[PDB]
């Protein structure tokens, strides 16, 4: 992937390096001092530039002005100060129940198929389990992906990705009508969730703290509907992708880790048993789970880094940086920089465990400062739950032509899908 060239370039060059990103000129700046700095103050905003692409997509609005894609500082901090609240501890502990009955039914599913020779997606299990716990966490609707159903909505998706793929990249003719089609599909079936939801608020009807409920609250006195199908599609996708495939990642990688695997059973058994749903308090003691996961998103971000506008020609160790320059920071490079992680490559989850220096400024998967992940707690809940239930019930073997790699789509994921065979434990 292009991430590899610049660790490459970063490893030969320096901690400052200019590069063609997205086809636009930035700095990838690589010490963690450098990383602090821009990341760690409010004076750094993102760069309009390189979130244009996110904001619409050939010629269709996707994210527009977001949460994600919305540059403008005061702009941003006004709706963060509002969709902050569906994301407080009591609003996440009330979500263990949506995590709980997804993650259980995954586990059933592929128990189902667990005859070790019916070879199954990982990715596309992962994705569909992902995609299940947003939409109802996030907008109290059910799409049961899980079970076969909403497969145009999985399709828009799907190619909508894809769009962004050539949108931002790529220097046949249908194929561009098709992610318009699957960007206005999603568009519309937010409308319909809207109104669903306005319906029903209009039946006075009692609902529950949401995001759906925090984007609407964002969007008073608004003319248009505009800037509330814009949260609505982006906390639709950023709330499952980057979990999708952070799951696919550590499935992918478990499976040629045979001893990491022991361990996370021997933890699994002791923490929750068998145990069918697993309570608020049970995820804070699934440690090792924690250090594997923190690994898995050292080698494998999802999101491999973010920009910032820097306004004003800086000195950037040692390295004048001319005025109105987009800056690049990647934990994907970072993370395998032996100047950083001894031995990067290795896969090793000791690295976070009790007593180890917390890595400084040198890795971060959910980004840093206040244009970090709003979903982290949130991701962290999820993936613990769905990787505690998998390892509870189902060992995986990887299909023999299945690769360990990487393609950069909108985000990092599995070159291959993560096609396994499956057995019941013991
Ligand atoms: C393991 C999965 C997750 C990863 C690795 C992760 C990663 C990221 C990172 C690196 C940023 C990008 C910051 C940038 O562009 O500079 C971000 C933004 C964000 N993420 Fe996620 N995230 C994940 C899951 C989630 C989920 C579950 C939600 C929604 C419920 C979420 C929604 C968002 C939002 C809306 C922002 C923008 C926050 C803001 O600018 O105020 N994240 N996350
Ligand atoms: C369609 O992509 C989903 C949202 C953008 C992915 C992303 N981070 O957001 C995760 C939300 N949970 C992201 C990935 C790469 C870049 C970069 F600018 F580095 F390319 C920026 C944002």
């Amino acid at each position: 992937v292009l991430q590899d060239v610049f660790l490459d370039w970063a490893k030969k060059y320096g901690p400052v390096v200019r590069v063609n990103v997205f086809h636009k000129t930035s700095v990838i700046v690589t010490s963690p001092e450098s990383v602090k700095k821009f990341l760690m103050s409010t004076k750094y905003n993102k760069d309009s530039k390189m979130y244009r692409a996110l904001q619409t997509v050939f010629g269709e609005r996707l994210f527009g002005q977001g949460l994600v894609s919305e540059c403008n500082y005061e702009r941003w901090h006004k709706q963060r100060r509002v969709i902050d609240l569906a994301f407080s501890r009591s609003s996440l502990v009330s979500l263990m129940e949506t995590f709980n009955e997804k993650a259980e039914q995954l586990v059933e599913i592929l128990e189902a198929k667990a005859d070790g020779q019916t070879p199954v997606s990982m990715q596309d299990m992962l994705t569909y389990t992902a995609m299940d716990i947003l939409a109802k966490a996030a907008f109290g609707m059910e799409t049961s992906m899980l079970l076969g159903a909403q497969k145009p909505l999985s399709q828009a998706v799907k190619l909508m990705l894809e769009g962004i793929t050539a949108s931002r990249n790529t220097l046949k003719r249908k194929q561009l009508r098709e992610v318009r089609e699957s960007i206005r599909f999603l568009r519309q079936v937010g409308r319909d969730w809207v109104q669903r939801r306005r319906e029903a608020l209009k039946r006075g009807e009692e609902v529950p703290a949401d995001i759906l409920t925090q984007i609407l609250k964002a969007e008073e006195g608004a003319q248009d509907d505009e800037g509330l199908l814009d949260n609505f599609v982006t906390f639709f996708i950023a709330g499952h992708e980057t979990s999708a495939n952070h799951l696919a990642f550590t499935v992918m990688e478990l499976s040629r880790q045979p001893e990491i695997v022991a361990r996370l059973q021997a933890e699994v058994d002791e923490v929750i048993g068998s145990k069918r749903y697993l309570d608020f308090e049970d995820l804070g003691r699934l440690q090792y789970l924690s250090q594997v996961l923190k690994e898995s998103l050292r080698l494998y971000p999802p999101a491999w880094g973010t920009f910032r506008l820097l306004e004003e020609e800086t000195l950037i160790d040692g390295v004048r940086v001319p005025g109105n320059t987009p800056l690049l920071f990647s934990t994907y490079v970072m993370g395998r920089m032996d100047t950083y992680f001894e031995d990067p490559l290795t896969f090793n989850p000791d690295r976070f465990g009790p007593g180890a220096p917390k890595p400084r400024f040198t890795y971060f998967p959910f980004s840093l400062g206040h244009r970090s992940c709003i979903g982290q707690q949130f991701a962290q809940m999820e993936v613990k739950v769905v990787m505690a239930k998998l390892l509870q019930r189902l060992e995986f073997r990887l299909v023999p032509g299945q690769r360990f790699g990487l393609q950069e789509q909108a985000t990092l994921k599995p070159l291959d899908p993560v096609l396994c065979t499956l057995r019941p434990r013991g």
